[PDB]
DNA sequence: TTT
């Protein structure tokens, strides 16, 4: 049902027209309305005006939100702090939504934030931390996202996310018998067993999923299911799980799509083909780039946040990009967003690089998913197409350096979220 | 500044012979920073050049390579004269010893940071507790003066005892100076009189025997207290050089040390993998070599931790095994790791009685943007903390 | 999730 796209459309429509109406509110230029601190800022603002859960009670007014916004003043970058009522934002946004809840347009905003968490971002410590491999790095999309994030957090969150949050239960359970006792315990209990389902529901084979079923009705979860969910998570390294992969763009690309007369809600939208790579293609975003940083580097960066590509062949990535997708050790760049100790009137900005040459579309079961793992073959380039392919008729036969590394986390270096 | 200009050739010598073999290995860049591959050089470069002291004309071991997604152990074998040769055309034709001699301190400290030797201490009579005084115990016999300088007390008294219990041999004219030279050595390291006094009482017995190792022994014993005078050398693997050298850093011309900055500024700017096993902390892996790098096995932990901003750790504590792959593992199970190397500052019987009565008597660190050293820190230390890196320890014994 |  197309009406789906319609749905999807009207959403990034919304996110746009916000975007729109915060530009002219902030007095920001169509410049520094292109430029990706100040999209993230908005969006970081609108999330939190919308976090109910307050807790009206240091120095830190609770009904206030705001951040850095970023403005040409004499030909270099100034950082001006904004302090906004979290009530007038709300208002902006319901009035750009038409009064509707626009609920799913926030966790969007949510999903490209951790998007672009997932290809910043180590959390190899997180996962030292919790009894986890290292390995296990390429399973843990989604590991920032919130509780708040519902069924799309829950559908892109990867095995080792999953894992990591069962296993921090686990062990609280552990740390404090009383975690699981009356009331309040039974609460935390079906929280845990939903947990299992949604990670039962990413397994591909019934070993995988029996097993889960058992670590679901233990009464007295312990090391018995940690151990079982990380011979879980090890297994997910060969028989892969089934993750959703959504393509969200920061606002400001939805803001220029609307500002430019694009109707989202008569043409409608989809996160999963041509759609964002054809916004993408015709997008215009600024970074500010630090010194000694390439912007090359930073535009790989924000091109694999926008199209959730962390987690993938890195010579697929390539081949559908048409330049090198290179591993995040190799990259001469940090995050996008700026820390508050640092000097922006040093720093430039670039254009982002953000075009694509192409599209794209115990003891028995664990005797079982060893034979299984053991069976598995040791390309992935299928359905590319042409950005003038509209319908995908004409799959692209993949051309890949077969010699270069295939995970983006091979050498990794980068900061450890936090 | 000459003192700087010839040791910036040793190891800018040593990052050409690193970068050579890497070229004739066909070692790719990333291959290349792999300290498993740096070590399997430095050990390959060493044997060429004799024990530091199967085919004995060949040299080799296990070069990790990128094949598939997965580390592969490829066991290489070369002729040591090549070996030699490549080491001499990389060193402009010189016989650079001191660039052999750089490596075997690097290969001591990883040692010193990585093994146990109680059983060794035990077995020569000595007790666990002078565990603090073995720095340099694994040097090959007669490394030179570099060696000699960075032998702890419990070291040359281990070496002493173990010369005085064979002769319980004195031809005999030669293993008498050898006696001597040690007994010196030794003398040079304590800081009194009294202690320095009872060494050349050891030095000039004819038949030396269970007397000299009691002495040998009390001496040791006081050095828990009245410390030695220790040479330290912060020496590190040829691939940090290596790096170095291919990114166009002249060691020639800026000079080099291996006692103020310049260590910390090349492993602060470094980018080392490390083979982790599974089940390893890569955090402990990264102390491990961090310690090895800055030869910090026998400093306060309070010091190490207040100049390295993170906590060091007893290695009791530590959740890994050494930096070397044993034959008998399994590689292609093994992830690697960016080791964590930076820092957030850099560093710069009367006899007996009256060594007793000293006994009972007892009671520059910069920031990395202060490369000239004018604005001394403050340090604050955890005192709550353990000092010594070797209690609790539960380390494997050297073997 | 306002320095």
């Amino acid at each position: 049902a197309t009406e789906i796209r319609a749905s999807v459309g009207r959403m990034v429509g919304g996110i746009g027209r916000f975007y729109i109406q915060m530009c002219t509110e902030l007095k920001l230029s169509d410049q520094e309305g292109r430029l990706i601190q100040n999209s993230i800022t908005i969006e970081r603002m609108v999330l939190s005006a919308f976090d109910e859960r307050r807790n009206r009670y240091a120095g830190k007014d609770p009904k206030k939100t705001g951040g850095p916004i970023y403005r040409r003043r004499d030909g270099k970058w100034v950082r001006e702090l904004i302090l906004y009522d979290k009530e007038e934002i709300r208002r902006i946004w319901r009035q750009a939504n038409n009064g509707e809840d626009a609920t799913a347009g926030l966790t969007h905003m949510m999903i490209w934030h951790s998007n672009l968490n997932d290809a910043t971002y180590q959390r190899t410590r997180a996962l030292v931390r919790t009894g986890m491999d290292p390995r296990m790095c390429s399973l843990m999309q989604g590991s920032t996202l919130p509780r708040r994030s519902g069924a799309a957090g829950a559908a892109i969150k990867g095995v080792g996310t999953m894992v990591m949050e069962l296993i921090r239960m686990i062990k609280r359970g552990i740390n404090d018998r009383n975690f699981w006792r009356g009331e309040n315990g039974r609460r935390t209990r079906i929280a845990y067993e939903r947990m299992c389902n949604i990670l039962k529901g990413k397994f591909q084979t019934a070993a995988q999923k029996a097993m889960m079923d058992q670590v679901r009705e233990s009464r007295n979860p312990g090391n018995a299911e940690i151990e079982d969910l990380i011979f879980l998570a090890r297994s997910a390294l060969i028989l892969r799980g089934s993750i959703a992969h959504k393509s969200c763009l920061p606002a400001c690309v939805y803001g220029l799509a609307v500002a430019s007369g694009y109707d989202f809600e008569r043409e409608g939208y989809s996160l999963v083909g041509i759609d964002p790579f054809r916004l993408l293609q015709n997008s215009q975003v600024f970074s500010l780039i630090r010194p000694n940083e390439n912007p090359a580097h930073k535009s790989q960066l924000v091109w694999m946040a926008c199209h959730s590509a962390a987690f993938e062949d890195l010579r697929v990535s390539s081949f559908i990009r048409g330049t090198r997708v290179i591993p995040r050790g190799q990259l001469s760049t940090r995050g996008v967003q700026i820390a508050s100790n640092e000097n922006v009137e040093a720093m430039d900005s670039s254009t982002l690089e953000l075009r694509s040459r192409y599209w794209a579309i115990t003891s028995d079961m664990r005797t079982e998913i060893i034979r299984m793992m053991e069976s598995a073959r040791p390309f992935q380039g299928r359905g590319v197409f042409e950005l003038s392919d509209e319908k995908a008729t004409n799959p692209i036969v993949p051309s890949f350096d077969m010699s270069n590394e295939g995970s983006y986390f091979f050498g990794d270096n980068a900061e450890e979220y936090d």
